[PDB]
């Protein structure tokens, strides 16, 4: 669907001042009031910032928001461990006239050298194609902090549906690891010219492409 | 949070029928339309119904809604195991002059069936080897419950060194997915006859095998 864009991750060293930005449009962010939440897995969308600029209750003087055009930003001014959570922004869309959401940002209290993903994409193998099935995999490893955004395109038009993306987990090296896969029909696969995976990580945006090649 | 009053939980079993309630005031539910969202801990809410009764694109017929008077009801007919998430109502508020959000309701699918994992083993891509590098991926998807035990074997013995295994995460269908990889020299790769990935899901075990190359 069409959402409000936010980086996968934002972060810095303790005490440091970080800020999660969030971009929308003409019809939402820049016409309505951005609301900001703190989420984390285990029922808790705790509202943080209402009416753009205003702080909820039990809301640390540490947080404050803004709003330029079609953009808004939440800056946590004094990074504490208690901050590493998911942050979400939301605005009303008078065009769709439904509440439009941010894709979330994870703030990590950066305890180690930032590292970018090593994106390795794989096409379906033969004894899989031989089995009438074709699955692609975007191994994503050696990265920190542990939050990435993955998109898949099939001929340049991006595939939304069928993509499954693991949740990063600290490897043996302390660095993170994730995989995202797409399940196709051997026809569905040999019915495109190229298949690309696209991981974005704090600033870096790698991307791999693939295309069918074997006794076709 | 707390504003558009929803039952805090609802329980079912695959195939029942559940109805999430949604209670307002005249200035919101009474007067504007109700919108419903589905939330998957760590995703970003996806629109489920709009204009009180209409389905966003790609929403099952299992879902229907109604604005009773000042309250609205979302109903899951033939309840499924991927229906297990949080649900939210929303409405514009005439006086407050803002969008009011529901307190949330989380469904539970009482006893999902056991599902044994799909193992897909993958050999180094030509193009990963085209740069002297070989990684092996055992993808292990659509399994339930979530615990697995992966094991590598290079020529029937436990090539257990250079292997990272993800911690299982719950996908879009409330069925897990995990994936493990083996990283070896393009030599070390070709240095074997068979490389097998082994998965023990609940006393069961499927082992998949891969041999260095073939097919023109």
């Amino acid at each position: 669907q069409s959402v409000l864009t936010q980086p996968p991750s934002a972060s810095g060293t303790p005490g440091q001042r970080v800020t999660i930005s969030c971009s929308g449009s003409s019809s939402n962010i820049g016409e309505n009031s951005v609301t900001w939440y703190q989420h984390l897995s285990g029922t808790a969308p705790k509202l943080l910032i209402y009416e753009d600029n205003s702080r909820a209750s039990g809301v640390s003087d540490r947080f404050s928001a803004s709003k330029s055009g079609t953009s808004a930003s939440l800056a946590i001014s004094g990074l504490q461990p208690e901050d590493e959570t998911d942050y979400y922004c939301a605005a009303w869309d008078d065009s769709l006239d439904v509440a439009v959401f941010g894709t979330g940002t994870k703030v990590t209290v950066l305890g180690q050298p930032k590292a970018n993903p090593t994106v390795t994409l794989f096409p379906p193998s033969s004894e899989e194609l031989q089995a009438n099935k074709a699955t692609l995999v975007c191994l994503i490893s050696d990265f920190y902090p542990g939050a990435v955004t993955v998109a898949w395109k099939a001929d340049g038009s991006p595939v939304k549906a069928g993509v499954e993306t693991t949740k990063p987990s600290k490897q043996s090296n302390n660095k993170y690891a994730a995989s995202s896969y797409l399940s196709l029909t051997p026809e569905q696969w040999k019915s495109h010219r190229s298949y690309s995976c696209q991981v974005t990580h704090e600033g870096s945006t790698v991307e791999k492409t693939v295309a069918p090649t074997e006794c076709s």
